């Protein structure tokens, strides 16, 4: 493996020289080396894309949609590819990185399938004879800046989407994922789009990503990040006047009423809770369980949850949990479970801990002051809070600053509905998981969770704006100079 | 003179007053509050406390609530006018027109209201309904200019309200007393008290105020493009959106097919309208070099005609005076820097207090200060150019993004012209500042973020909410022993 950027067409090496050495969490190895690019890389990224924009925004939507559909056959052929990587860098389970490469398959697709359908709007004139009518323009190089716990799937529905809709782009993967983002640029060369219309600069993002925010010709940035990053790319890029989507993570209610099959709210609760070791922004954060099953309930859950194997993500495809991303991570998870012991939250079961392996660990006797309600947490640590009744658990629900998604187990309907519309999320799944997503629906939260929308038209709409035209075909008196005649 | 919170009129928390007076002959209008953090703060706090209230009802009901603000404007449109021209310094025509869109606006996001529909969406599951809802975004600021702070103010008020979003709304401080007749039209209306609310004060305090809170969701801003910059990166510090209307310098391309003395009239009511001061008057003038000496001739004939004088001496006064003395002297500069960068003043430059002439110029070039920079105001640039390509690359060469139009009978260059010009709106054979109430305003690069008007402005103000039922029971992967 020789990993690089790929810039306007070509796989190329940082203009500094610098390399990076990419070794798996799991256990340590080495994985690759990979570019420590700088300024100038992204710079030249960017404008590749900027002169490669015309051509390709101006080709017809068709022409493009082919370029996609290129993508997907190529993308078809290097799954096993892409899981392997997947699994050896992101520390993905079997299961984890297939569920994301079919899923990535599903969104190139998608994007490929909207690429022609994408409308305007002819609209009604109030003046006498007026044509008057919208159009959908593409924005321009769009700069994409992604995450690495689901490094292929989220960087593809955005990539996808953006390019079918005739803007240019430049990537920067995350610097614990290169090795995905340089397989992204594989495909999309083997795809052969046109050069500078896809562009892969592998880098620190205080460097790559800080110049692509800042940058005059880039158009819009579209991030997958952490909030307070997300703040800050936010506040960079009103100086050039560039608009942003920002997915920020969230803190998902999962809330179990009453009258649910309590032994199948555990089993999804256990795979929604913590599934990716709860690497996901949708993963369901903070459980929430009515009294009168909440007993029966907890025990159920920390039943699955012993029951979780975790392992090396290599070893086999039944492996449940792999490892955290980071010794980060691992860090972290140990500050929210020293603070939920602190607080006097009974651990009733996990919080082991080797290199970046971490055992889930559950906690009941929490309160809204606990660390683990109060903040967004990105690993294997949940709180499971009792309530009374609907109106405390959608108090509890809403009790967060996040936004993002949410779900309700419940058999009536009143209260499914009652509560689905209470929550304040952008998101809300009765009956599933909290992590939901669709190639074509609209993606995203409220409130700290972030701004905007993906996957498909919602995708589109980020990364295009609309155009009024007008044509009088008739000839106007005019107020001024009024001495005329 | 009484900001308007949870729905009573009431003095300023500093008690700070302030006294405005008018463009045209200077004299007193009003004492006006200047407001501080607190009266912002407690008019959020109540847009706040409102917000549930307001967003949850059905739309039918706020449809009737603008169709009293509707019913309550008729009757107070003379008052409006008045204002207008006197605080303002707008001509009859223009704020009769100022007043007859913003009639047209408060009727359209009344007639809207009902209609913002979600999607149903088909599924890639199995027995999983899947639709996606519309919300109100929580309580909007709005920050509005000078110019036409009427029907911009109002454009943004009704439509933000119409979906189901409180307000908290700073007017322009050389506008103050307009805000104050919109409260006064809100309060007879009888909206529920923190629904809507209007503070006066300056933008540092009050606006700062407005941009930064915690309980703020949107701002949406019309303005100074460095301002809006400000707003724009104050916002990110809580996550809210904004709306952004930061002006223009909207090119006017006229080519060698058109009726010259029309295309001269059309070109003297858009670049000069209401003294230039408007964000799509068309402010750089380009014209083909086959028709040129005539269009300039005739367009400089018009000029000649236009009457400038007290807006309120009578109906058929064409220009009154710019909003301050700052705008005289940043006219002032504009016209000496043309004049000493070798430009050619063809006619007008003459001033008095807050009056200005229109001030025409050719022989510029793109260095003249009046081709660099938003010219708001009645100073305009003619250039000639020998093609399409070289008036499309003179009508592209510049920062802002907004508006534009071409003057042609030819229906290839009529639409290669539309095509290439770099704009958010486009005009053929019409003035660049062709606006309806339904329709999507707004520019791109440096001209804004956003568009407003109907369903684009409910656009501005809501968000989609995806939800999903699942109605079989699945399998999961994790635990893989299970
Ligand atoms: O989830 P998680 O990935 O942890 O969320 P993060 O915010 O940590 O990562 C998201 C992305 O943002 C990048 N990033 C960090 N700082 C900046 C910046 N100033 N400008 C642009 N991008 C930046 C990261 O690059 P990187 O991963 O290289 O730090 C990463 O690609
Ligand atoms: O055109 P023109 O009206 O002159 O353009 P401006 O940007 O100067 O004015 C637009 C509006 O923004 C207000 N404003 C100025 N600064 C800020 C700020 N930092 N935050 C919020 N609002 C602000 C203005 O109020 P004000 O005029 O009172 O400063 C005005 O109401
Ligand atoms: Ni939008």
């Amino acid at each position: 493996m020789k990993v690089a950027n790929y810039i306007n067409g070509e796989f190329k090496e940082p203009s500094t020289g610098a390399f990076q050495v990419k070794t798996s969490p799991v256990d340590g190895s080495k994985i690759a080396e990979v570019p420590r690019s700088g300024r100038e890389d992204a710079r030249e990224a960017i404008d590749s894309a900027f002169e490669a924009l015309k051509a390709w925004a101006n080709i017809p939507a068709i022409r493009r949609a082919e370029y996609l559909y290129k993508m997907l056959e190529v993308f078809r052929q290097m799954k096993e590819d892409f899981m392997k990587i997947l699994t050896v860098e992101g520390g993905g389970t079997y299961r984890k990185v297939w569920g994301e490469v079919v899923f990535t398959e599903r969104l190139i697709q998608n994007a490929a399938e909207l690429a022609r359908h994408y409308q305007g709007r002819v609209l009604q004139s109030d003046s006498e004879s007026t044509i008057s009518v919208v159009f959908k323009r593409s924005k321009g190089v769009v700069g994409v800046i992604t995450p690495w716990n689901y490094p292929l799937s989220i960087s593809m529905k955005k990539i996808a989407h953006t390019l079918a809709v005739g803007n240019t782009v430049v990537y920067k993967p995350a610097s614990d994922t290169p090795v995905t983002g340089w397989l992204i640029a594989q495909m999309v060369a083997k795809a052969g789009l046109p050069k500078g219309v896809f562009n892969l600069v592998i880098g620190p993002g205080p460097v790559v990503g800080e110049e692509i925010v800042t940058h005059k010709r880039v158009a819009h940035v579209t991030f997958t990040g952490e909030s307070s990053t997300g703040r800050e790319i936010a506040a960079k890029a009103a100086g050039t006047l560039k608009t942003v989507t920002l997915e920020l993570g969230g803190s998902d209610p999962l809330i179990i009423l009453d009258d649910v099959d309590v032994d199948y709210a555990a089993r999804l609760a256990v795979f929604a809770s913590l599934f990716h070791q709860g690497q996901i922004c949708t993963s369901a954060k903070r459980i929430i369980v009515h009294k009168a099953v909440a007993d029966k309930f907890i025990e159920r859950y920390v039943h699955y949850v012993k029951m979780l194997r975790i392992d090396d993500p290599r070893k086999d495809e039944k492996v449940d949990l792999g490892p955290l991303i980071n010794e980060r991570q691992v860090a972290l998870m140990k500050e929210f479970v020293d603070d939920a012991v602190s607080r006097g939250g009974r651990l009733l079961i996990g919080g082991r801990s080797w290199g970046n392996f971490f055992e889930p660990a559950i906690f009941v006797d929490v309160d809204r002051n606990f660390r683990i309600m109060r903040e967004e947490v990105f690993g294997p640590v949940r709180p499971i809070v009792v309530v009374e009744n609907d109106d405390q658990a959608v108090e509890v629900a809403n009790d967060t600053d996040y936004g993002l998604s949410g779900a309700v187990l419940t058999n009536n309907v009143n209260r499914a509905f009652r509560i689905a519309e209470a929550v304040e999320s952008g998101m809300f799944h009765i009956n599933d998981v909290t992590f939901l997503e669709e190639s074509h629906v609209p993606f995203g939260g409220i409130k700290a969770s972030g701004v905007g929308r993906e996957g498909g038209e919602w995708s589109f709409h980020e990364t295009t704006y609309d155009r009024w035209v007008t044509v009088t075909l008739r000839t106007r008196r005019f107020p001024i100079p009024s001495a005329l005649k």
